[PDB]
């Protein structure tokens, strides 16, 4: 969890980016993950909408086009490993700003209309380089709040853990 | 992924002997099958190693028993659970470990998390047909209500499909 700090310098990207103007029957949530690794690398990861994999922490495979290059609009098919309430999820690439560092996608199961975005963010303090990983979501209501929430958290450790190691 | 009908057929008796409560207002049960393509014999030996679960449970970063740790009902580990969960730990306590009939179960000993009084059961099966050898492993438990299911589900059905790859290496 994010230090008072931390929290003062992510403000208006979490007004920018993470804040909801909700409808009835959905719900949002935002989490946050420090990374020891500069964000050039963290960003090389969060951005390959064709690679999830690379460190979601339940994704089985990902099929894309052929021929595939990012652009907004574009899908994957994402298959996802066994004992899951899905198997299955097709989700399109909402948002790409390499300048900013900012992603997103949208599912087109129980989580309907889900909807995330993705930030990454520079800090730098005594010589000390490292990155803060900002992601929130959108979710249509049946807690189930309380099942994306893990995901969620889970993805961002994995990214975390996959980062430090490219760092090395 | 799900047991066939000839199965089923051969399991009802471990099903009505293990796997069947009478349930308490505020508590659910659930039932899940997992074929392992490796002999019991094998599949067991991990299963019943109440000091080492992290050996097949998807979420278990580590787990601590006694100092001269020897299996008996009544024991108790301490597991710590990786990071990004609804909880940090759990304390645990051995309520079976039959070696004759290959059944083991445990209690959750703590109260923290939303599983409150999660009791669980779990048991192993030969099967045989034409010289192929597999094991067929059912895990059932309870658990109080505060849908809980599905994430006790996800975890049991989790843990079950590592335990089948783990087992089936170790088969080589
Ligand atoms: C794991 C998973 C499951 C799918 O939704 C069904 C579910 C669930 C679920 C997840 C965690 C827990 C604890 C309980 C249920 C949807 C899915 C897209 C295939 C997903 O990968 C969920 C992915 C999510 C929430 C975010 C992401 O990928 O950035
Ligand atoms: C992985 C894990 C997570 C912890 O809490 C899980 C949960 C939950 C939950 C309940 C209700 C809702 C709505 C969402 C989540 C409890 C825990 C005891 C530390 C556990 O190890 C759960 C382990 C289980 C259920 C079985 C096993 O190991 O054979």
């Amino acid at each position: 969890e994010l230090t008072p700090e931390e929290r003062s310098e992510l403000k208006n990207s979490i007004a920018e980016f993470h804040t909801y103007q909700l409808d009835p029957g959905s719900c949002s949530s935002l989490h946050a993950q420090r990374i020891h690794a500069p964000p050039e690398l963290v960003w090389s990861i969060v951005r390959r909408f064709d690679k999830p994999q690379t460190y979601k922490h339940f994704i089985k495979s990902c099929s894309v086009e052929q021929n595939f290059e990012m652009r907004v609009g574009c899908t994957r098919d994402v298959i996802v490993i066994s004992g899951l309430p899905a198997n299955t999820s097709t989700e399109r690439l909402d948002i790409l700003d390499d300048e900013r560092r900012v992603t997103g996608f949208s599912i087109i199961h129980r989580l309907t209309n889900y909807k995330s975005v993705t930030t990454v963010h520079r800090f730098e303090k005594e010589n000390r380089i490292w990155t803060v990983v900002l992601e929130s979501y959108v979710v249509d209501m049946p807690d189930t709040r309380m099942f994306a929430d893990t995901v969620v958290k889970l993805n961002l450790q994995k990214l975390a853990t996959v980062a430090e190691a490219m760092a090395r």
